[PDB]
């Protein structure tokens, strides 16, 4: 179709530096210069190394699926460069990533800027769930910042070495991913959010995990974060999928907290 996805050619941009990496591919702050038109436009870029190639085209059929998303908390794909390597370009969000960013400013951060981010990310999925689209990878590192008040969800639907420290039991056990597997990736993404970006399990061996969970363990309570909140992070880490809390229920609960965080997220700052 002729969606809102713009197909560009290698003669419209040229990376300039490396921002992030790891996962499927990397990313750089290239410079888009629409052909025939003029306007040094800035944009990122992901040169996905490989995947599996199970035609060299589907890579597109999905793009449009990435270009359809109609959510203010779910980054939408701009264009794409098809060739010896697929190039994913999009609007450059000058702000870091929910991950690093935060980390950067754990000082005067805010009980609100977070008690939302959790509502912004949760509100982001509730849409993906309504579209039969599974992320497969949800982490502070996979969430951009279009403003310390407007966060969006990047990277998702791509898969269509692994984030064991995020995935669930099944996904780790029986490579099974569902609208329930993320609810697990979420409650965590926030934890790293509450503990101002902190590699969960710092130490343990990705392997020893499948077990550590088999008996509900580790993943302490983010000092700050109060109680009722944690129950949200934990209740999301249930071994019985049908036990977790669908985001639709996560958005209504977080919105009930944000309207008075000073009492839900203790902090010795302000
Ligand atoms: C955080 C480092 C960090 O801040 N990295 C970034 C990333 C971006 C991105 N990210 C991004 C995401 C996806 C892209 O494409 C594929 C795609 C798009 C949408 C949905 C699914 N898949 C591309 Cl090309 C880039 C964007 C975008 N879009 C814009 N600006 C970014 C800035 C940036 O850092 C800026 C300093 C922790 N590291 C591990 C990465």
């Amino acid at each position: 179709n002729q969606a809102l996805l713009r197909i560009l050619k290698e003669t419209e941009f040229k990376k300039i530096k490396v921002l992030g990496s790891g996962a499927f591919g990397t990313v750089y702050k290239g410079l888009w210069i629409p052909e025939g038109e003029k306007v040094k436009i800035p944009v990122a870029i992901k040169e996905l190394r490989e995947a599996t190639s199970p035609a060299n085209k589907e890579i597109l059929d999905e793009a449009y699926v990435m270009a359809s998303v109609d959510n203010p908390h779910v980054c939408r794909l701009l264009g794409i460069c098809l060739t010896s390597t697929v190039q994913l370009i999009m609007q450059l969000m000058p702000f870091g990533c929910l991950l690093d960013y935060v980390r950067e400013h754990k000082d005067n951060i805010g009980s609100q800027y977070l008690l939302n981010w959790c509502v912004q990310i949760a509100k982001g999925m509730n849409y993906l769930e309504d579209r039969r689209l599974v992320h497969r990878d949800l982490a502070a590192r996979n969430v951009l910042v279009k403003t310390p008040q407007h966060v969006k969800i990047t990277d998702f639907g791509l898969a269509k070495k692994v984030p064991i420290k995020w995935m669930a039991l099944e996904s780790i056990l029986h490579r099974i991913y569902t609208h329930q597997s993320d609810v697990w990736s979420y409650g965590v993404t926030v934890w790293e959010l509450m503990t101002f970006g902190s590699k969960p399990y710092d130490g343990i061996p990705a392997s020893e995990i499948s077990s550590i969970l088999e008996k509900g363990e580790r993943l302490p309570q983010p000092p700050i974060c109060t109680i009722d909140v944690y129950m949200i992070m934990v209740k999301c880490w249930m071994i019985d999928a049908d036990s977790r809390p669908k985001f639709r229920e996560l958005i209504i609960e977080f919105s009930k907290m944000a309207r008075d965080p000073q009492r839900y997220l203790v902090i010795q700052g302000d």
